[PDB]
């Protein structure tokens, strides 16, 4: 397991414009095209961030790019980032991989928000961080991909996927 698969199980694939949980418009491995309630705002960014005259579908091959970016564009941002770096740089291999998944949905600036939380997980009380993390908006809308996420931090491993 690692974070591809990780992501891909929590986010799903749809080769057609969809709208997200929150009701945006999304594509492929979760990838969010615009909060605008206007499918043609959609389909534009969509056009073009695939460089071609879409329709609202893409291949599947299409949806893997766009999620090869947006990982590494999720670590990349995490390393520049004053508030996320330490936390990372602190973490073994598996919690890393759940701080990338919650920047990937997320974004960075909605997970330095954790201010607690983070400052528990570089603290390593994995208990009192998952409590914490639980208490959030992020839990209440989305609980199951939450827990999923709150309990590899929770145990360093990857059950909650298996
Ligand atoms: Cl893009
Ligand atoms: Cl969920």
């Amino acid at each position: 397991m690692n974070i591809f698969e990780m992501l891909r199980i929590d986010e799903g694939l749809r080769l057609k414009a969809y709208k997200d949980t929150e009701g945006y418009y999304t594509i492929g491995i979760g990838h969010l095209l615009t909060k605008s309630p206007s499918l043609n705002a959609a389909k534009s960014e969509l056009d073009k961030a695939i460089g071609r005259n879409t329709n609202g579908v893409i291949t599947k091959d299409e949806a893997e790019k766009l999620f090869n970016q947006d990982v590494d564009a999720a670590v990349r941002g995490i390393l520049r980032n004053a508030k996320l770096k330490p936390v990372y740089d602190s973490l073994d291999a598996v919690r890393r991989a759940a701080l990338i998944n919650m920047v990937f949905q997320m974004g960075e600036t909605g997970v330095a928000g954790f201010t607690n939380s983070l400052r528990m997980l570089q603290q390593k009380r994995w208990d009192e961080a998952a409590v914490n993390l639980a208490k959030s908006r992020w839990y209440n809308q989305t609980p199951n991909r939450a827990k999923r996420v709150i309990t590899t931090f929770r145990t360093g491993t990857w059950d909650a996927y298996k």
